[PDB]
């Protein structure tokens, strides 16, 4: 809506696509299921933390 496109990144940091944006519940990692290192076969139905929150690193990437 007005003054509110979405939260975090309005597009994919990787592919620049802002459709099925898979963003971390914490970090502004608005990605996709194939716009990360570990590819997901489907979109997580709920809350999903970025592919960096899965480990104590990848934050300075
Ligand atoms: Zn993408
Ligand atoms: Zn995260």
């Amino acid at each position: 809506g007005p003054l509110g496109s979405d939260h975090h990144m309005e597009f994919c940091r990787v592919c620049k696509d802002g459709g099925e944006l898979l963003c971390c519940d914490t970090c502004p990692s608005s990605y996709h299921i194939h716009c990360l290192n570990p590819p997901l076969p489907e979109i997580p139905n709920g809350e999903w933390l970025c592919p960096r929150c899965t480990c104590p690193a990848l934050k300075g990437k």
